[PDB]
This record gives structure tokens, sequence and C-alpha cells, in this order.
């Protein structure tokens, strides 16, 4: 239902960076990318890529930068707004930023293809977002359905919501036809699922990626994988894409122009080859399993709000266990030290 | 709800082969198989195993061969008809061939156990097929529900449709009790999911096989895996079955009498052994990752319509990218050569 | 919705053991556990851990032992009752034992946190169990919703039922808010899915564990993995938990105090370490793939009813094949011996 049949690169940029300067710096550069360095989809990101006290400013910079520079940008532009299935405030915030940004007088709207909506819940949460797109279009004389909606799949409820999308989208009481991308968000998803790994590196969640690909094919949307944080790990990123491509998930998130170029290239067939036959640089060979002490520190002396929350599970578990198991209060001191116990018990 | 509690082998044969001769040759031989060489289920295949201009002839040969030879055939016989969730013509075609084939005057119907229906969509597409079985039974005085229906699961929508089968089958407005097999079709499925792999060998789709096994156990049907093309790769076929058997998927597709014998044997417990302890023939050791040039050729100078379509994705992707990214038009020539670019741009 | 935000250990004990003695021996000891040796959740198990002719006695011992010793027990107590989606008798049995056990005069109810219900089917089966909790609470003046309900997910239908739990629980016609744990039961599940493996060791069912974790996060329950039988295999148990923890499944079944301690410890962050870098005791290194002869014997000369049933598949398959394929009757004798064929044909 959309111009892009396939999207390989989904690239995010903070919208207002705090360090003095031009807070719209990241956006102006990124709006300058061309060729293999430019994403098929570009996401001025007013959500997690951007500190909350910066978000009203980020919304302004989005209009300023796309006003000034959007006509030229060779891919499609879809800013991520804030949203949360569990928070009416965040939802209203996301909507008011969508309404400013699309004010036709400001010159941004005509280079904007749609918005990306994070944290959606079950299908009745998607209908709330859909309802805000509809109202925004009507307030500004945009054609109905002209703003594409894309969602980040980053909770269990959203993963389930993809299963009856075909028949929900057909109901005449929503304009859910506007759906474009179903984008995995492995970071917040790890958190919502309360998963933990010893390195604190993300699980691979193959089933989420299968489900997101399936949902996309049944519903006529386009499936895209989420952020791959270890940016230096070029070969890892390529393994993950090759892996995603085997599931029919052909696009991935990109965090840097390097990742844009790798991701833009990977699903394209090779130049030449190839025959296969059966039988300081140390950092990409090491990993570190933190102790409780270290995990405490990596928030206590204190990576966005997704990386933060998503690392708090072994500690919320420890907390739960200590609150409810007085009989284990001794062995837990025996094991961490009276110091650390009483210390980990404050983080929540 | 069916005579076969378990089906190990699901074996297909073209119904009308073009090379002069007796076009029903493949069927007559296959109807001759006995013992470990005979499938539990045999599928005269009027769909993808058979060129479209041969299909009306294939339908006749089905009646001629099962008329002449069906009484003897020691397994169950279930011809695959044509069908497609997105094509009313194909659906009507499949139904008219079902109506001819089952004409009681022709002597085939009484050795026919049911039909296999490819390309089904969501549950309301299965109800269309179910409705055609019902009408065919009534037109020919067959008992209601006597023709078993089996579906190939080879789209995302069909994979989802298995989830509420129990309650849809109970509705008195369909005869969906007739469902017998839920058969994965990894070939067309790879396509519908737009998956690609570097060798162009099929992904393994473990989750589809899990879902198909689950759907079968919740709904009282029998789960069967799809075609395993690399026929010479005897050990691969056995690994895949052992793998399927761990998911509760106990039957697989068979493409040859060799595969029928391997598949007939594999789920049976071994003769003897065994103790396991912890720590030109080159073709089954090589594979070839084609270049864009080669992929172009393998359709441009030009494996059924499933293998064709299912290999067109890296090219439809390339096409999409070239149509929509003029800024990359240079680097794509830099990379494939002006020759190949302009050449790949015609295939659709 | 429950006091325990996280449950690491789900430990079962037979309720009435046949060997002369005090039939409540296992319960009295287990009610004595403290510290790292005590499970977060303890399951006096009146279902498969206990022979059927012992179950009315087991129900009495539950009241006797929790009466006498429950006040002290430092975790939560949730006895498993009998139940089966396909058996009205078993369901009524489970309910009558729940009604005795919770009689306020007997002194057990006030140390009981809820019950665990095995073998549930689709959501309308969960509503039957939910209805029995409601009636039991009313018969004994317990607050509504005070008995937590937990289900063992050990059929395909139950795995599917988790998908619309959020909206079913909200219906005012059930008290399904009481749901607490969604606990995989890989044993009976292997059976219901008709899976088989060469060693007869359980498949890993990663997708079930993904689905159960997802269902739990969408519905506000707590996901727990099922029994890990090879008790001596300490390192295996730790691999499985580390694996489960990557899916957000943070609790597992425990069969022994050893497993309680390993499981209680594993999700807690380590004491120290650790840096990782890229590149008679023979029993935990061997496994045995039984022949048909051996499989026949391991029921014919004859591990609970779950392990029994769950091992009967290669034989029910053999039986089906022999009943329906007379043309293979020779080759099956050629292969097993006339002796074994005619022998395996009696087990059902
Ligand atoms: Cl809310
Ligand atoms: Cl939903
Ligand atoms: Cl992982
Ligand atoms: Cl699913
Ligand atoms: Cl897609
Ligand atoms: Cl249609
Ligand atoms: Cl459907
Ligand atoms: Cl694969
Ligand atoms: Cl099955
Ligand atoms: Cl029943
Ligand atoms: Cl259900
Ligand atoms: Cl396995
Ligand atoms: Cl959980
Ligand atoms: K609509
Ligand atoms: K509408
Ligand atoms: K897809
Ligand atoms: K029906
Ligand atoms: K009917
Ligand atoms: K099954
Ligand atoms: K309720
Ligand atoms: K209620
Ligand atoms: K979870
Ligand atoms: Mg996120
Ligand atoms: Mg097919
Ligand atoms: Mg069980």
């Amino acid at each position: 239902r959309h111009d892009r049949e396939f999207v390989r690169t989904f690239f995010t940029s903070p919208t207002a960076v705090e360090g003095e300067d031009d807070s719209a710096k990241m956006l102006r550069r990124a709006a300058g990318l061309r060729g293999m360095q430019a994403p098929d989809v570009w996401v001025p990101d007013n959500e997690d890529a951007t500190a909350p006290s910066m978000r009203d400013e980020g919304a302004e910079n989005i209009v300023e930068v796309i006003s000034e520079q959007g006509a030229e940008f060779p891919g499609e532009i879809h800013p991520r707004m804030v949203w949360h299935r569990d928070s009416p405030e965040t939802r209203y915030q996301g909507f008011q930023h969508m309404l400013d940004i699309t004010d036709p007088e400001r010159g941004a709207v005509e280079h904007i293809h749609g918005f990306v909506i994070p944290e959606v819940g079950g299908i009745d949460d998607w209908k709330k977002a859909d309802e805000f797109f509809t109202i925004v279009e009507h307030e500004h004389g945009l054609d109905e359905g002209s703003l594409a909606m894309s969602v980040i799949i980053e909770s269990g409820e959203a993963e389930l919501a993809m299963g009856d999308l075909r028949d929900e989208m057909g109901k005449p009481t929503n304009n859910l036809e506007r759906l474009f991308l179903l984008v995995d968000g492995e970071v917040d998803y790890t958190k919502d699922m309360r998963a933990m790994t010893p390195t604190g590196e993300l699980p691979a969640w193959p089933e989420l990626r299968h489900n997101t690909s399936r949902g996309a094919s049944a519903a006529g949307c386009v499936a895209v994988d989420g952020p791959y944080d270890d940016i230096r790990d070029v070969e890892g990123y390529r393994e993950r894409m090759t892996d995603n491509q085997a599931k029919g998930m052909l696009g991935i998130w990109s965090l840097t122009p390097g990742q844009v170029v790798e991701a833009n290239t990977s699903p394209l067939p090779p130049k030449t080859g190839s025959w296969l036959l059966d039988a300081e640089e140390l950092l990409g060979l090491t990993s570190y399993v933190p102790s409780m002490d270290d995990i405490v520190d990596s928030m206590e002396e204190f990576w966005d709000e997704a990386t933060y929350q998503a690392a708090m599970t072994p500690i919320s578990l420890f907390q739960d266990v200590y609150e409810n198991r007085p009989d284990q209060h001794e062995e837990l001191e025996e094991r961490y030290g009276a110091g650390v116990v009483e210390r980990a018990m404050e983080v929540g």
C-alpha cells in the first residue's frame, strides 16, 4: 500500500543534542547524506535517541531542519514520536508534537512521509495512534491516510497484536491501512519480556523476528529489525542481516552512516564469487559478565532509557527475592557482602 | 477424525508430462509402488508439479489412472488441485477439476480419499475451499465430509489461520471437520515471506514447523513438512526428519521413491544400536552463492513456478531500490556495471 | 497482580508415597526446607508425582502437613490438583480435592496461596477451572480471587490460549485475574504434540518457552519452565536456565533440593568474574538410542504417566502403520523379526 516495497535501512538521529552548539546538528548532517550513505528511511528520533527535557526542542528542530533541507533528502522521512500503551500523557505528547510538526505553514509536512510510534500495546492501542494521525490530517487539510504510521514492536502485547491485523485494518472505524513498517525494538522488548543475558548483550529473539516478518507478510506491511548497538562489530551486523533475510526480514535499524552503508549493501546480490566447501583489536573478541557490584555501579554511579531499564532486571529480581525471602537474607549476605546487599536494595 | 492417525510419506507425481509419450507415465508407475516404496499418502499433483497448459490433461489422466489402478494402491490417494487465496479464477479452476475427477461414472472417486488445496489464505479462504468440497459431494451423491481436505500452509496468512481452527471448524456453517493434513510448503512460503538466502537453498523455518505441528495437535489434524529438493542429499533429508520429529511433525513430503523409502523408515524405531558418547562426490560438499549476473541469467536465459518466484526476491529488491533511489544509480553501476543494471531492470 | 513479582523455583513433592512408612514423608521434609534450599513456590503435587490410588490420601496429607507446618514455610505454597481438558471426571475430582483442602476448619487454607491446574485446554477450559476456584472460595468464605490459579501449559490448545488472555481475563463473567503462573510442562506437551527424539530425552521446545514468556508478559503473569529430569546433569540444568533467562523465562521447575539451590542461585548476578574470550562419571557423557525391542520392553515388562505416555509415540506410529499398510507387513518382519512385530502390536 506504500511507495517503498522494500526498506533496507531505517536510520535514526537525535533531534536536539544538549552539548551547547546547534542542538539540531545531528539532523542537519544526516539530512545531508546521499547514495549508499543515505537510508531508505530516515528517522529524526524524538523518542529514546533524545533526552526528555530536549523533546519540545527536538520537535522544533524537526520542522526547522526538514523545512530547510527535506526537499533534497533522497529517501523517505518518518520521525519517531513519543508514545506509550500504558501512559496517556506520553500519548498526548506524541500527538501534540505530530500536530506542530505537520502544520502546513511551517514547510516540513510536505517532505514528511509518516511517523513512527514506539511502545504500542494491543490492537486497541494501535487504533489510538491511528486516531491521532486521522485528526492531525484533518486539522491540517492533509489527505486522509497520507501520513504513513509505523510501529515499533517492543512489547509482548504488540507481538500478539500482529496476528489479527488483516481483519482489524479492514474495519471502517479506523484508517489502519496507513500502516507501513513493523519494526522490531529488541531493546525495550528485552525489558518488557524481562529477559537477561550474562553479558547484558541483547538476546537474538529469533521468534520475534519470525513473528514480525509473518505479521508483515499477512498484512501488507514491511518488517524491519531493531538496533544493533555494538557498532564496531561490522561482521556481527552482517551475520544478523543474513540471518534476518532468511526470515524475510529485509531491513534493519542503522545507528551510524557506517551501518547505513553495510545495511544498504547486504541484501543486494554480490558482485562476484563464490564457492563454499563443507569441511586493542581484542575488544571484538572479549566480553564481560558483570558482578552484582558492577551492575549496581552501572546505575548507582549513573546507553539510553531503553538500555537502562533493560539492564535493571537482575536487580529487580534480586530486590523481589530479598523483600520476600527473609530466610535467605543470611546466605545473600554470605554471598554478596552485607555492604552490597543493603546497597542494591535502593535503585527502585 | 481420519483413518490415518499418522502419515510419514506425502509423495507427489506430475499428472501430465509434456515430452511426447504417455503423458500419464509418472502416474501409472507411481500407482504401481508397493511396500516401503509406497507413500502413506500419494498426491497426483495437478498444481506446481505440472505445467499449466497440461493441467486439464492432468485432470483426465488422474481419472484414467486411478480408474484403472487405484483399487490396488496400498496407501491413500489425495490429488493436489490448483487454488489461490488471491485468485478467483484459480479457485474456480480447482473446483471444476474436482468436480470432473469425482464423477462417479468415471470410476476414480471410489479410490480417492480427499484433495490437497495449495495456497490457502486466512480461515475465510479455507471456508471457500471447504464450500467447494461440499458442493462436489452433493453433485455426485458422495456422503458429506467423505472427501478429506488438506491444505498446504505456504503463506503468512495460512500460518496465522491455524490458531483458531478449533472453533472455526465447529461452526455449523462449514464442514471443516473434513480437514486432514496441514502440510508445510516451504517453497512458496519462502516467497510469500520474501526471505532470501545466499545459496538460494530454503531457509529451515523452524517456527513454521512448530506452528504447523501445534495447529495440528490443537485441531485434530496431522502435520507434514514440505519438499526437500536436494534429493541426492540423503543424510540432510534424514537430519531434517529427525529434526521435524522433535517438533511432533512426523511426516514429510517425498519427491522420489528413494525419498519415500527413507521417509517411510526414519520415524520407525531402529533395528539395533546404539551408544553415543559426548566428545564428483564433492557436490554434496559444495554450494554456490550466485552473483547478480548469475541470478539474472537463471531467469533471463530462462525448478518449478514455486522455485522461480521464490528466487526473484533479491531482484525485486534490487528493482525497488533502483526505481526509488536515483541518488544511488551511480554506485550501483560502479558496483554491477552499467550493462547489468539496465539488464536486471527488466524481469517484471 | 500477585505478591511474587518473580519466581525462580517451582518445586514439586509427592503427597502420598506408597512404601509403608508415613505416606506424607516427602511433604514433611520439604515443608522443612529453609534458605537457598527452599523454593519460592512449593507444590505439594497431587497429580503426576503421585500414583492415582494414592490421591485421596495425598489430599489428606496436604491438609495434615500444611496444617501442622505451613505457617513456617518461607516461600509460597500452591498444591497441584488433578485436571484434564478432555476428562470431566478428572476435573470434578480436582475440584472436590480443592474443596476439602481449603476447608477453613482444617487449618491448611490459611497457609495456601493458590493451586496449580495441569492439562488445561483452550481458554474455555481455563474458565472451568476458574469457576471451581470461585465456588470453593464462596463455599468457605475465602475472599474472591484469594486463591491464585496457575496452569501447566502442556498441550497445543493451551499454548494457543495464551494469545488472547488479556481480553478474556477482563470479561466480568470469570475471575481469571487470579492467574499467577504459566508453567511449561514439556513432558505431557511432548506427548500431546506427538514429538519423538532418538534418545527419548525431551525436545528443547524453544518456541513454547518463547510463547509462554510472551503470554506471561502480555497478561501480567509469571512464566516458569518445566521439569528437567536428568537431575545429575547439573551443568545442563544451568545451560537451560541461562537459555530460559534469555527468553524472559526466569523460573524453572525443580525436582530436588539440589535443583532448588541451583535454580535459586542461577538468575542472581554472579559474585565476581569474569572475562570471556572468542577462540562411572561417563554416564553424563553417554546416551542410549533404544531399538524397538528396548522400547517395547520399557513398557512391556513395565518415570511417571507423563514419561510413559510421552514414550509411546514411536509405537503408536508403528501400530498405525502396521494396521493400515498390509503391503509392508513383510518388510517390517524382514526388519524387526516376526517375533517383535506381533509383540509390539499389543500395548494399546
Ligand atoms: Cl493507559
Ligand atoms: Cl491485540
Ligand atoms: Cl540469545
Ligand atoms: Cl505464534
Ligand atoms: Cl516484509
Ligand atoms: Cl481473491
Ligand atoms: Cl484467519
Ligand atoms: Cl535457515
Ligand atoms: Cl501431527
Ligand atoms: Cl471434556
Ligand atoms: Cl482458546
Ligand atoms: Cl530439541
Ligand atoms: Cl515472566
Ligand atoms: K480501516
Ligand atoms: K476509515
Ligand atoms: K516478510
Ligand atoms: K463445521
Ligand atoms: K456443516
Ligand atoms: K503434532
Ligand atoms: K474477569
Ligand atoms: K468476575
Ligand atoms: K516474560
Ligand atoms: Mg525502544
Ligand atoms: Mg507450493
Ligand atoms: Mg505434566
